[PDB]
DNA sequence: GGATGTCACCGGATTGTCGAAAGAGTCATATGACACATCC
DNA sequence: GGATGTCACCGGATTGTCGAAGAGTCATATGACACATCC
């Protein structure tokens, strides 16, 4: 159907996601500097019932569930990343995946990224 | 699919199934005077028993009018092993295609029975 | 030997029986009705 | 509530695995394959 390209931050603790002015978005090499612009959302899932850690799967701007809202759109379990000199476009030409056709990225940051607490790169 | 209209006359002797001139026919209320003529057919098989050996049966005569059943190509008469021809006093020697054969499927066999009387071999029974 | 059926136990197998949309071996999947759990 | 899946054991379920795509139970139905029977 349609997955995040790029693998899922886990949170294992209580505070969310959160990156600061520059970082946050996941490494791809078939991107340019104009496409590197998205948002994480929060999928949290419940498995003798337990809810496990939450999961944060990045989407470029313009794309996935929320393709519709514009970066900075406040909603819970949304957070937006962007690079120095990312366009505000949509990225249709990058879209979302189909886990049939692709395996995810494993999603991983420029050394040096700083991650809350919970998070591990 | 084809099959006689009665039971068979079951042979548990030695001789060959034989009716005097004008006896033999089973009867059949569903039938005429004219229709009263056919052959009786041979019929043997062999069955492998509790034993293993196989083992042969006491033979079958079944009854089919003229003109039907497996020799329904032959006139009365024919001369052929296991056929004996059996007709009543003022029957036709035409074929019985009105009357045909049974299909078990939607009719059961008549009991074969005999106008009290009848001379039968030994080895049969009325 | 070469096709066709595979139940029972020759009673009547050219039937009777237990079931049945009739047809009847074994054994390994395939289907389909039905229930509940899960996901959105 | 009203569609959709029923595996594993959350690693990655937005996947991986074993067997061949999809994954529950349970009752028949089918079909390939061997033997017995019939002609
Ligand atoms: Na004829």
């Amino acid at each position: 159907n349609t997955a995040s390209w790029f693998t899922a931050l886990t949170q294992h603790g209580k505070e969310d996601l959160k990156f600061p002015r520059g970082q946050g978005v996941p490494i791809n090499t078939n991107s340019s500097p104009d496409d590197q612009i998205g948002y994480y959302r929060r999928a949290t899932r419940r498995i003798k019932m337990k809810d496990l850690s939450p999961r944060w799967y990045f989407y470029y701007l313009g794309t996935g569930p929320e393709a519709g809202l514009p970066y900075g759109a406040n909603k819970d379990g949304i957070i937006w990343v962007a690079t120095e000199g990312a366009l505000n476009t949509p990225k249709d030409h990058i879209g979302t995946r189909n886990p049939a056709n692709n395996a995810a990225i494993v999603l991983q940051l420029p050394q040096g990224t700083t991650l809350p607490k919970g998070f591990y790169a």
